[PDB]
């Protein structure tokens, strides 16, 4: 349910297919402790809101150009989009905050 983009083009297509659903972009790194710590929760929410949410993971070491483009500097950073418009964005592994956002903007 949680898809990890191959590159910008891949991201620019996943967002298209997404249509009018809440999109959650998880910018993370494999060396980031808090990122792993929240990955399970993201998965849970992912399936708990399948049909009305689409979670895309973006590895910063693999897609550095997408990291610069979105101006990320802290991991994990969650950018929430809906119909092509940033609905919100925050960094850190605050699991409750994460569920709050998905739920409130689903």
């Amino acid at each position: 349910m949680v898809y990890q983009v191959k590159d910008k083009a891949d991201l620019d297509g996943q967002l298209t297919k997404a249509s009018g659903k809440l999109v959650v972009l998880d910018f993370f790194a494999t060396w980031c402790g808090p990122c792993k710590m929240i990955s399970p929760k993201l998965v849970e929410l992912s399936t708990q809101f399948a049909d009305n949410v689409v979670v895309l993971k973006v590895d910063v070491d693999e897609c550095e150009d997408i990291a610069m483009e979105y101006n990320i500097s802290s991991m994990p950073t969650f950018v929430f989009l809906k119909n092509g418009v940033k609905v919100e964005e925050f960094a850190g592994a605050n699991a409750k905050r994460l569920e709050d956002v998905i739920k409130a903007n689903i």
